[PDB]
RNA sequence: GGAGGUAGUAGGUUGUAUAGUAGU
RNA sequence: ACUACUAUACAACCUAC
């Protein structure tokens, strides 16, 4: 219930007040101080169940599939607290030992294990005091209750006392409907399809992955050729051929890599913010053409979160546990399901958001925008006391 | 590395429901 | 009413991407 650096918000302090001596999942939106409220309850954790006693202690652990989030939460969040912090990624017996009491709070990947009374599970909804982390109506309520039963969860932290601090810190993303009519160019359609048909008919796991990567790149460049003729067509073809040729040196792959580069370039010769797409070649072509015409992971992240990069391309695995500073908006090309998943990474200062693309319109309105019925299902599960949760977990423990 | 999980699509099988046709 | 075939929808399992 304490504060690491910034003053704790009223919504984050009320949600972590009942989690001191209790155990349960805590869900907070980006920009609302999620990780800030995590160190809050963690400060009162080791200061109660562990301290004053030196012998008995609780080592906070973090289980996440992303290796970049291990040192992340262990520096701007865990290290800011008065308690010790540490990061271990790919022995762990020295940091988890209660005798030395060195680096209590830890973070890493791939998870005596019962010696720690405080345990945290990051992204546990996709599957001692256990604390979880998360972002039809009968199917959603049954899945959330089953995860909270075996996952050792009772009280769910949410906005109750003050609901104004929720939308104030995290601004709602504006939904902008954009339906471009450019998809597949009918003019000279057999010329662009000749290279994709010749590459697919030229074909174990290495040969199939190279053919699937060229087919996915040609399909992404086909829709990008309608918007920009020679911009994204020559950029995606040259980057895909150079990456396959520089990955390995072989006489069999040299004929397919050299021929795909010369044929695609000759046929296509005729003429801060966040982004998510399946192919990174289309995002690099749009950012490269806009900035020209009027070991690498450390240098790229240094120029991204600092504000020097106006465009950032992420992936499906990189869409969670991210931090963006001065984000103008978030766009998606070809990637309430993905809505809150992509926007849940980081918070943007501007509430306006656009999506690059007959389609959607009333069709996407019924499928998406499920937060209306999801609000009643999430509120009913978070308001359940420990009486109904105990009987559900005890009866299902035999399975 | 390795690997599992998640999500979508396609195919096959099984169960249920509905509609149509045929037989008793 | 029962049986068989076909089509659609839902659920489960397996395989592939």
């Amino acid at each position: 219930m304490e504060d690491v650096e910034i003053k704790p918000r009223g919504y984050q302090l009320r949600l972590v007040d009942h989690l001191t001596k209790s155990n349960g999942i805590v869900y907070l939106p980006t920009g609302s101080g999620k990780t800030f409220v995590a160190i809050l309850v963690l400060k009162r954790f080791s200061q109660d169940f562990d301290k004053p006693i030196e012998s008995g202690g609780k080592r906070a652990l973090f289980m996440c599939n992303t290796v970049e989030l291990a040192r992340q939460q262990a520096m701007a969040v865990r290290r800011c607290t008065n308690f010790k912090v540490g990061f271990y990624v790919g022995w762990t017996r020295g940091m988890w030992s209660d005798e030395i009491k060195k680096n209590q709070v830890l973070v890493g990947t791939a998870q005596a294990l019962s010696s720690l009374s405080v345990v945290i599970i990051d992204e546990c909804h996709h599957g001692p005091r256990v604390v979880g982390l998360t972002g039809t109506n009968v199917a959603t309520k049954l899945k959330e209750l089953e995860i909270t039963y075996r996952g050792n969860i009772i009280t769910v932290s949410d906005t109750k006392e003050m609901e104004n601090v929720m939308l104030y810190a995290t601004k709602p993303t504006e939904v902008m409907v954009s339906f471009p009519h450019q998809e597949q160019v009918l003019t000279v359609t057999r010329l662009i399809s000749a290279e994709i048909e010749k590459f697919y008919v030229s074909l174990i796991y290495a040969a199939s992955i190279a053919i699937i990567s060229l087919i996915v790149e040609f399909d992404i460049k086909r829709r990008q050729a309608e918007t920009l003729s020679v911009k994204l067509m020559h950029r995606t073809a040259l980057t895909l051929c150079e990456k396959i040729r520089h990955l390995l040196v072989q006489k069999l792959q040299d004929m397919t890599y050299d021929d795909d580069d010369d044929n695609v370039n000759t046929e296509e010769v005729i003429m801060c913010c966040l982004v998510f797409v399946e192919r990174r070649y289309t995002c690099k072509c749009i950012y490269g053409l806009l900035l020209n015409y009027i070991k690498w992971q450390k240098s790229a992240i240094q120029q991204f979160r600092d504000g020097n990069a106006n465009l950032m391309i992420c992936s499906s695995v990189l869409e969670e546990g991210i931090d963006v500073q001065a984000c103008n908006h978030v766009f998606i090309l070809d990637p309430f399901n993905m809505y809150v998943q992509s926007k849940g990474r980081a918070r943007t200062t501007e509430a306006k958001f656009v999506l690059f693309t007959k389609e959607r319109e009333k069709t996407i309105q019924q499928i998406y925008q499920y937060r209306k019925a999801h609000n009643d299902i999430a509120e009913y599960l978070k308001d359940r006391v420990l009486e109904k949760t105990e009987p559900e977990l005890y009866e299902i423990k035999g399975h």
